């Protein structure tokens, strides 16, 4: 058989990745790069198998061939009878969240705010609320609209990267990966949590999973949901408990990519590995967890439950869905079928 070698995004992802593949007796190799896009290109090359992917990256990746392979499913309520490698994923709530505090905030009112990205290019941080804003503004000047943000991976000089802090040494300001204080969805989540922002781009289970003491970091010890407001694209604002009627989007679950000549195998790869170190894995968690990463989201999202089987052998199109894909289209005619790469 062959070995996999996953793509690890910066240094963090990249030392849990090194403790996997000692785990998986090296069943799992490891590449890393600095970015999405670069471990993207790494895949391309041949160089690397296969990494997990926000949707917004599984765009850049299909265009350029790349096919989704298994994908994040979190825990559910429905289709409560299966395993979870065949219950089908239900895609995750694309948010826009405020301080309570911050009163008379609101969607309408975003303009020359501050705001906080998980990363350009990506679904809930970035896609779904600059494709909103950019089509009711009818202007592509969507790096003029907040007076400052947090985008990592855009041009760190400017307004798109002033709030962004990046690493220890305050180095890597804005790059989008983990060393960046503000990186993801974590990291935008707590660009608001501290008021570096006025508004967070991030998704529903980033509120829930950052409050009310479920999580113990320092920065969100203390963090109470009621303290937080989700704004609706109808001008209203609501308690983050309503977040089913007061979304920007649903999204499709971050999923695997693979070249299609190595989707099969890197499938059932993972399959195994999720098996010996998923949630309910042999041996996590007394030796490995693929899926935790003391709430960093490394490599996976720690709310990952299984990786789930696709249905329909889909392409990249039909993982995302069509209005999805045709929203990306239409945001990156601001900035059209490629490889960028
Ligand atoms: C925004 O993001 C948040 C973070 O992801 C989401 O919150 C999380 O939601 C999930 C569930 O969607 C929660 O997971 C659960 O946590 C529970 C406690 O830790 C777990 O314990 C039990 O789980 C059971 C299964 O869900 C529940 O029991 C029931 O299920 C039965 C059988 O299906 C049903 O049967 C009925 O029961 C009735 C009771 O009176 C009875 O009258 C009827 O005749 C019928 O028999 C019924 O549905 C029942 O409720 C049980 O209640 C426990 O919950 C559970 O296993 C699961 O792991 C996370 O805890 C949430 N995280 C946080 C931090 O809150 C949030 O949902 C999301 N928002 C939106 C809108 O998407
Ligand atoms: C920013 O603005 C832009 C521009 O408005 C916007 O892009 C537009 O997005 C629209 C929504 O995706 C899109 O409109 C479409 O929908 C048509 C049908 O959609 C369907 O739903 C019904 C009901 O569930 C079902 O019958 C279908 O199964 C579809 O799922 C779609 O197609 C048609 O084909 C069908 C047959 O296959 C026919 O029955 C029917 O006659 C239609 O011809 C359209 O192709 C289209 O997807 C707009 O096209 C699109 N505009 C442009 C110019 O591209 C972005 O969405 C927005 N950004 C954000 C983030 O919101
Ligand atoms: C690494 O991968 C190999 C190949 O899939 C696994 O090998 C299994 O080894 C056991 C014991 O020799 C056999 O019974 C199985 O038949 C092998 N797998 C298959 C399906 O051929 C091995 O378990 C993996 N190790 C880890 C730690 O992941
Ligand atoms: O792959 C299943 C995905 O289903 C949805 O996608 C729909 C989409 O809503 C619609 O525009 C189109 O007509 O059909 C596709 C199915 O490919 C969601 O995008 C996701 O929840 C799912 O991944
Ligand atoms: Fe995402
Ligand atoms: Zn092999
Ligand atoms: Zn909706
Ligand atoms: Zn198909």
């Amino acid at each position: 058989y062959t070995r996999v070698v996953w793509c690890a995004v910066g240094p963090e992802e990249q030392k849990k990745c090194q403790q996997w593949s000692q785990q998986s007796g090296q069943n799992v190799t490891c590449a890393t790069a600095s970015t999405t896009d670069d471990c993207i290109v790494l895949v391309l090359k041949g160089e690397a198998d296969a990494l997990n992917l926000d949707g917004g990256y599984i765009y850049t990746a299909g265009k350029c061939g790349l096919v989704p392979v298994l994908a994040e499913n979190r825990k559910s309520s429905k289709h409560s009878s299966l395993d979870c490698v065949l219950r089908p994923t239900e895609g995750y709530l694309a948010v826009a969240v405020v301080k309570k505090a911050n009163e008379g905030l609101t969607w309408n009112s975003l303009k020359d705010k501050k705001s906080c990205h998980t990363a350009v290019d990506r679904t809930a941080g970035w896609n779904i609320p600059m494709g909103l804003i950019v089509n009711q503004t009818g202007s592509c000047a969507f790096d003029e609209f907040f007076s400052q943000s947090c985008a990592p991976g855009a041009d760190p000089k400017s307004r798109l990267c002033a709030l962004c802090a990046g690493d220890d040494q305050g180095l890597d300001k804005c790059v989008p990966n983990s060393k960046e204080k503000y990186y993801g969805y974590t990291g935008a989540f707590r660009c608001l949590a501290e008021d570096v922002g006025d508004v967070a781009f991030v998704k529903n289970d980033t509120v829930w999973e950052n409050t009310n003491g479920e999580s113990t970091a320092d920065w969100a010890k203390n963090l109470k949901r009621e303290d937080f407001r989700l704004l609706c694209l109808d001008g209203t604002r609501k308690p983050v408990t309503e977040a089913q009627s007061c979304h920007l989007a649903v999204a499709p679950n971050h999923a695997v990519v693979s070249r299609s000549d190595r989707a099969a195998h890197v499938e059932q790869v993972l399959l195994h590995q999720q098996a010996l170190f998923g949630k309910n894995g042999k041996n996590c968690p007394d030796k490995f967890c693929l899926f935790k990463s003391e709430t960093k989201n490394l490599l996976f999202n720690d709310n990952t439950e299984c990786l789930a089987k696709l249905g329909g052998r889909p392409t990249y199109e039909e993982y995302l869905g069509t209005e999805y894909v045709t929203a990306i289209a239409n945001l990156k005619k601001c900035s059209l079928e490629a490889c960028a790469f």
